[PDB]
């Protein structure tokens, strides 16, 4: 924990100028239109505009620690609202343009946004989620589960079990959940487009999954203000605020970003809603 490798922290931000930013989000739209199977990979960068500081940005948890400063939260995890980017990802799944969502975020915001859990891999856990050791039944709580590191929460399974409920927050030494990692790897490998949003891609294996898309001629788009570990491997790197990128993209795709009704859990994805017809491309 103390010596744990926190990676490259506080690298300078890159800002694509407006003309170039506009061009690259139109190119992103084209890649989304052309793709049979789109997988999104999300990290701390997608929750910064809700007041949750990232890890390795200029004011990241780890960056600030490295300079002897403190991170600053503008929300609690319970009062955090899903961003435009979160709500855009809900809509893209609803209209069938998102096959799978792989997240490193423990903030519970994808679940609470109404994103279907059967299309979500939560690689590092979910702070609102506790799991029964005996029957592996998961409980999505309305409050943060008070422990980390897969500890006993003090609550017992209510399954028609009295099993010990434990948090789902990995500590440094913990293996990733095999179900989430298995499904994330399968999605990434079979995707012909992987789009990274607000991740520096420094954590193995989470950060390596988008590269798996590149096998058998898949395309990789990295959306990030800072450089990322796999920048060289990207077909497209967009240096801009993920909210500006996702709003411009939804506008290109002719989709509205849906209203957040407040914290809501959806276990299973629906058949796709209607979507606009595809533009002519070539
Ligand atoms: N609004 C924004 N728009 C675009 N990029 C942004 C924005 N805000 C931040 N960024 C970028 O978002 C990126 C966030 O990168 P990192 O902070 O490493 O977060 P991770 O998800 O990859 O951390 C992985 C794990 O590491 C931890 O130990 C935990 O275990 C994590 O789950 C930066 O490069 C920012 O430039
Ligand atoms: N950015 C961030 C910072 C912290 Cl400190 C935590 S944690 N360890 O308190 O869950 C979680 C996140 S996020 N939004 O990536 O889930
Ligand atoms: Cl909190
Ligand atoms: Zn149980």
């Amino acid at each position: 924990p103390f010596t744990a490798d926190k990676g490259k922290c506080g690298l300078p931000e890159i800002f694509d100028p407006p003309e170039e930013l506009e061009r690259k989000v139109w190119e992103l739209a084209r890649l989304v239109w052309q793709s049979s199977s789109v997988v999104f990979h999300t990290g701390a960068g997608i929750s910064t505009a809700s007041g949750i500081p990232d890890f390795r940005g200029p004011h990241g948890v780890w960056t600030m620690e490295e300079r002897g400063l403190a991170p600053k939260f503008d929300t609690t995890f319970e009062s955090a609202r899903p961003t435009q980017t979160h709500m855009a990802l809900v809509q893209l799944e609803r209209v069938g343009l998102l096959r799978f969502l792989v997240s490193q975020n423990v903030d519970g915001l994808h679940v609470r946004s109404g994103f279907p859990r059967d299309k979500l891999a939560e690689l590092h856990g979910n702070m609102f989620v506790e799991e029964c050791a005996k029957c592996k039944t998961q409980y999505v709580r309305d409050t943060v589960v008070g422990t980390m590191g897969l500890k006993a929460t003090g609550r017992l399974c209510t399954v028609a079990c009295r099993g010990e409920l434990r948090d789902t927050i990995l500590d440094w030494e913990d293996s990733l959940p095999d179900r989430d990692l298995a499904l994330a790897d399968e999605a990434s490998r079979n995707a012909d487009l992987s789009i990274t949003l607000g991740t520096s891609l420094q954590i193995r294996p989470s950060g390596n999954l988008p590269l798996a898309t590149k096998r058998r001629g898949g395309r990789l788009v990295i959306v990030n203000l800072q450089p990322t570990k796999h920048d060289r491997h990207a077909d497209l790197r967009i240096h801009g605020y993920v909210d500006e990128v996702m709003t411009r993209l939804m506008k290109h795709l002719g989709l509205e970003i849906p209203a957040w009704d407040g914290p809501r859990v959806l276990e299973r994805a629906l058949p796709p809603l209607p979507r606009p017809p595809t533009p002519k491309l070539e």
